[PDB]
């Protein structure tokens, strides 16, 4: 019955955060300030990766692939041994298995996966596709596995395919894809084609300069991106290209004026440990040597330049980092995780309420059938129909998110990705722009995660085996 | 509003389980079938460990310790470097830090713990006290740290105490405690003193034979215990010592008649991997037969048990009190603390209500405020009352708070429960209230954006 | 004082073998019957691999590499973590470490390698370059590591190099090489360029038809090659292209007539386990359906077609196979290991006797300096000069084999490759043709491997701590 | 012809070692410093194990067993599936197979062993009896298999014996033997009976204090034993019990004065990894002090020893009787069998000579023969004499042959020696005959093409 802001404006709270204590707002650029348009940006990365793979010898049918945003979900595991995409829970239990576009059923999942379980720490065999840049790669791996499996020129093996005399393991194929994505991002034409048509590929919104200017009135604001200065300058200039400043009627000002500290070539995640040598960019040439642009460095250096403490820093961005080093080197930043998928997922939550409602009433009906039964009862009520309907309606709900289900769950089970969100992120939202709807004095209060004995037991007011006498 | 059984009869569901698919019910003995009375049994283990430590050289003031059930909560981490008991969350963030009986404030925690965080994988430094047998040792560690800290004969250091020329690190003190507890269980008088006063130390309840007999009508039932046969026979004979069988009026039956397979000397968790040689016990002498109904096994493996029972993993519901790692039986986890924690949940409702009211008031004070707002409403009072009422709530569980949470955050132990257990309850005896055709359906653990958004725009968010 | 055949004719005996019991002589083709000319064949494989790598984006300086037979030795370990070539002993102790062409000294070896030791079973990090086809690949890995390390366009890291924005790990580079060698052998122009100039690339000798015909008079003879029929037919026709048959004056006969059983597409090593489906080749088209050519199959099938027992079979070839399956499925063949390097190594053994002799007399001099000393003595004779001379003369000897030393040893220590020879091979020689110099009744008697307490104690005729009373 | 010390004083060299670089000499105690008398000590361990097995139910005819030193050779593999003792080479090829006391011929070996080969990595099936303590158990396994095979009360099966209703697998019989040996060493009377008649069971020799005192003049000396302090004190006091010190005329000194560091309760091999907490012993009570020259340590790690000694790995020569795996100290391996094996090598020379003559004659009979030859000379006689004389040679070592070889092939144990040991000898006491400036230079292990080709063509071989 408490007041809550409209859902699509909310910032969600994993751990409590008193915003009045925040003195510095730090930002990633890609997919945080620079939100890339979907599906256009993924298709561009898809198309460039396919072209690079064809350029190194992959067959011409790759050019008939077309990126399909309805297939990939972030956080899938590619098993390089069997060429499968796996959606797993926090502990490695298998929730979904797809070989190419063929979704593997419960029983035959066991043939390849004993106990429907993988050792997700075996980074030699399993690659976790966690990032927004990974999305085209996820769809591509399925396309290739699908193409080779059904093309007669190839004989399918359990761990790969035979191209004439050549055996190509799925692991070797995966490394070709991984290398080709990297090439496209770092040597290929991806940045050039993005920059030459910013309107098609990058979101633009006047709420961004407005929010960042309000942040700079209460604290310091900094940028730490892995991109180089040239690419950063093009992107940020575009993001702030309006015929006014923070508010309508005010003069436009340069994007740089919004930041107390600008840092490019960050080399994250190494940035958060030792980092690299702190350099400084010549703004004119964009080559190396307020108003200063830094290069490389470390999070510790940034902390000292801004005269701040880790807990005073709210770091806003799209990447999930690991717990490494946080038990030794002090000063850990607070974190805001941008999760774009939340916008569509919140729509499913409200626009598909019919599915959720029926699942609830099916569970209510079940409880009624067993209301009067205990271990003394030999009645075995028929629930096979109810069970079938629950499986079907749960499958419909999953499919409302796409072919690989919700980012956060699969049926009743939370995903590995969801558990990483709850580890990593103090706050999270579809976009950082939702901070616009909260004052900078706000106390963000953590939402409780109830366990079964809490969510199903009212506060409303015995065998000694339970009580230990 | 869906029908649910009375709270104290409930079996709670982490993952869905169709009971009609279960063909074998397996049991641990200790703290599952044989529920040890509390605080009596911990007090006995405490006293025997303290006496064992005195006999190897610890000072006489240990004899003045008395076990105090209100202090320890299961699942605490003992840091052998700094001598602290730590309550931590699923990821290693510190929730509580006690040096002896001194509870440490947030800021001073950071002095020893950068980022209020520990690497729980550092097995050489941190020992996790997860088991019910661990409760006396948990209290004992605090008493010792308290005693030596405040005794003039000793000089407190960061990593231990100086006894003149001698230095006793918390790591060495810990090893003494750990060996002493092992000795009491394996060589000392704990089993003997338990067995010679069963009424004081072990719960007895006629529901147990009743439930086990009903399980045997629908499938197979087995025992797999680490205890030896002599101890097991004594305990099980007591648990089944009634002047009738499963129901009043029926003849009493020996405990062995309730099990299709009885295995002692299991050596769990090794049991769940390679195991050891499958042996058989001479029930008359309690010793192993040289060669291999009526039969008692010893050693073996979980694989061998499945072959003898004609079962597959998913067909087996393994009922017990220990959490195992996952390096495939269904699992029922017995968690006896739940009985008192469910009472706090229903008898201390008014604390919960007030926290919700304070939260509702906070939302009201920021209702009309956004990033353009300059108001900073005074919330210091409200913040102070929230902190005080959350601490009152924690203290309702004991000095180290709830097994499953600290203030708002879930514990490492809670996250282990959610990983390991398909089903859980204060006792397996709650299965008596469910038919064997029951479909247990998982209770969802909601994420913030699910539990705070009803089922009833900037392109930065929608990606256009 | 016993009679021995001339060294370059010898067959060397690891385990005794009564040749009168052998009923079947089996053969590999590549580098056994078809001995490829050196260094020409390696250079061709080198050149094709470099061209394939340049074709997938590697820089143009690769075209200025030239294969150098004096660098690689067979059996080196490529450490994909640090980009080093490692020569190790039977147990993983490091004997030689080269980063590119930079040979790493004793002390700095320890920085990267604790205890001068590697876990050689870690097949994810360490790749063993065991085969004759591997030789060009071994030299290529050193060239590339050398090129990138000293080319200014690249920044060297510990685990790879930076090409602008792109980081290329040595492991990713290794996989590019491994893939490119495979492509060249199985899809590229290697076989075509070999077949179009057989005189330049394949050894030809009339002793081969003569020996195989004498083998067929006492037993059965079979061929089991991984090559396909078309390539096999071209190669074998060339090997038997003389204007006479086994002896001068006799009519020429087709290569096939020398074999009771011919098997192509063997898919070794899988051949020695379950194998593949036994197929039969249409000789005319060379496509699939005495005088019969088989395809695929298994060693067990071959054993049954020839009506033989494993111990009755002497399998002659150039590859070393593992112990897998030999504790379960019975019928293990006897083995003759062709080791071409033996021809040059036997030359060093006799033509460098001067180096061996001085090492011996330096060891004799050492023994004299300590002749009259025991634990009661405090004299510490100066041996620093002797020690320096032993290190230098041992280095000279090693270099007589090439930059990476002998195939079989490094100083006093036997190599991993030598220990695999002594595990795998009953007999071994520079070529199987040395069987020509032995009758088929010969008893091959194993040469003893003396331990130190045997080789340094004469048979020529005490504290109870030693005798246990 | 180079100068070499007398054979029975030699220290043999697997890898070169500059003794002047050695700064610390570390010692095992059992079977290194304390050499147990043979056959007396094995006979005692045998008798105590047999009595322990009888007490748990094994038949009375075990009491008629007598230990026989001429049967067992160290390093044999017990196959718990088929109940065989196997002597194998470095790669798992079978050299010898004994079922009980029945030695199995080549062909019948293939029935049970495809390719005359075992997977020595199959730890669940094969147990390798590598240690000197293992000798009594090796003979005991054969006696038991012999007894049950030939006793009418039992039915021999492939994998064990039937005792009416009972089946005793070799695997279970093996486990009984293994536990019985452990019990005798750790709970039974073996240590007590050793210590109460030291003269019968332990070698004593004045060279030991002499050598150790010379080592301490050039570097540090330490003891690291798995035995406890009470046992160690008794044994070491005996080893140093002479009415003088290192040399005649000098005052006797306590054994502890010979060591810069004394460590008991080492728990090797765990010692070489993480180890346990470094503790200190109260030399008066023999118990651990609660806190931590004159000092005796307990537990700890190899890393901790190196810090206390100010040493690095390569600076340490570790002298002892056990072979450890390599999952960096220099090593001296004590191998007491060498004393008798060196006697066979020099007193049985005439067998060696004759084998060489038969080999020389064979080479003469094939001298003028090549692949064109049709002669098949009769070698069946010569072959038979070779086989007979090689068997006579093997038998000079005992029924299971040499520790290091079988006929012509090297043993698995020999290949472990070459891997693990930089230096080796019958006893470390042979170090007395070498100055501490000595440079030990490896003796080469030659391959066939090296040892049969003096230092004094087809393009198929030369590759053109």
């Amino acid at each position: 019955k408490k007041y809550r802001r409209e859902a699509y404006h909310r910032v969600f709270v994993n751990r409590s955060l008193a915003m009045e204590k925040i003195k510095c707002f730090g930002f990633n650029m890609d997919y945080t300030l620079a939100v890339y348009k979907s599906p256009e940006y993924e298709s561009l990365g898809f198309e460039l990766t396919v072209e690079r793979l064809v350029s190194i010898g992959y067959p011409q049918e790759l050019l008939s692939f077309a990126y399909d945003s309805t297939f990939p979900t972030r956080g899938l595991v590619f098993d390089t041994l069997y060429g499968n995409l796996l959606k797993v829970d926090a502990y490695g239990n298998l929730l979904v298995c797809a070989h190419g576009f063929n979704f593997i059923r419960g029983p035959e999942t066991r043939e390849q996966y004993p106990n429907k379980f993988i050792q997700r720490d075996d980074t030699e065999r399993f690659y976790i596709l966690n990032t927004l840049f990974n999305l085209p790669e996820t769809y591509l791996l399925a396309c290739l596995v699908d193409f080779f499996t059904n093309c007669p020129r190839y004989t399918s093996c359990e761990t790969g395919f035979k191209d004439g005399d050549l055996f190509m393991s799925y692991r070797s194929m995966f490394q070709d894809v991984r290398d080709a994505v990297d090439w496209v991002h770092y040597k290929g034409s991806l940045k050039e084609k993005t920059v030459e048509n910013l309107e098609k590929y990058v979101v633009k919104d006047g709420k961004l300069p407005l929010l960042l200017s309000r942040m700079k009135e209460v604290g310091k604001v900094f940028l730490a991106t892995n991109s180089d200065y040239k690419y950063t300058d093009k992107i940020m200039t575009y993001l702030f290209d309006f015929p006014h400043g923070p508010k309508p009627g005010s003069s436009h000002r340069p994007w740089q004026s919004y930041f107390d500290l600008i840092l490019v070539d960050a080399r994250k995640p190494l940035f958060f440990g030792e980092g690299t040598v702190l350099r400084q960019v010549d703004t004119k040439t964009g080559k190396l040597k307020h108003g200063i642009v830094y290069s490389g460095g470390s999070s510790d250096t940034i902390c000292d330049l801004l005269g701040a403490k880790g807990k005073d820093i709210l770091y806003i961005g799209d990447h999930i980092f690991g717990d490494i080093l946080k038990s030794k080197k002090r000063q850990g930043w607070r974190t805001f995780l941008v999760i774009p998928e939340l916008a569509q997922e919140l729509h499913v939550w409200t626009d598909k309420s019919s599915l959720f409602e029926e699942l609830q009433s099916l569970d209510i009906f079940l409880a009624e059938l067993y209301k009067h039964l205990d271990s003394s009862s030999n009645e075995r009520p028929d629930i096979s129909s109810i069970q079938r309907r629950i499986k079907k309606v749960t499958h419909d709900m999953d499919m409302c998110y796409g072919m690989m289900g919700s980012l956060f769950r699969s049926g009743s089970r939370q995903t590995l990705f969801a558990s990483q969100v709850m580890r990593y992120a103090d706050l999270y939202a579809a976009s950082f722009i939702n901070l616009l709807y909260y004052p900078f004095s706000y106390l963000f209060r953590a939402a409780h995660v109830l366990m079964p004995h809490e969510s199903t037991v009212e506060h409303t007011h015995e065998s000694p085996l339970a009580t230990r006498n």
